[PDB]
């Protein structure tokens, strides 16, 4: 499985519907060029985004998609955001790969 980078608000729109159809968590990537926490954490959830082949995985540039930016209010980065059937379930801020390690495990199993 591979993370999706999402570059509009149509790419957003159909991932988002694909998976509440689907009913599998999302977990959200807000991400920017420009920041290096960011850049630390692409192999660690593109890792996860393989570990968890029933959720999906997309990357938001914050630059890019300021409308999405703006919903979910991200400020800061990176910002895990983590979304089931319309619901925020969780977020994880910063560059902590423990907790969105656990928070992935958490969320991804069958409730």
């Amino acid at each position: 499985a591979e993370v999706i980078s999402v570059h509009s608000l149509e790419q957003w729109t159909m991932q988002i519907e694909e998976a509440n159809t689907a009913k599998k968590l999302v977990v959200i990537d807000f991400t920017a060029s420009w920041c290096g926490p960011c850049r630390i954490m692409a192999p660690v959830f593109a890792d996860l985004a393989k570990k968890f082949p029933n959720a999906v995985f997309l990357k938001v540039d914050v630059d890019e998609l300021k409308p999405i930016a703006e919903q979910f209010s991200v400020e800061a980065m990176p910002t895990f955001l983590f979304m089931k059937e319309g619901d925020v379930k969780d977020r994880v801020v910063g560059a902590i790969k423990e907790e969105l390690t656990a928070k992935v495990g958490l969320h991804a199993a069958a409730q």
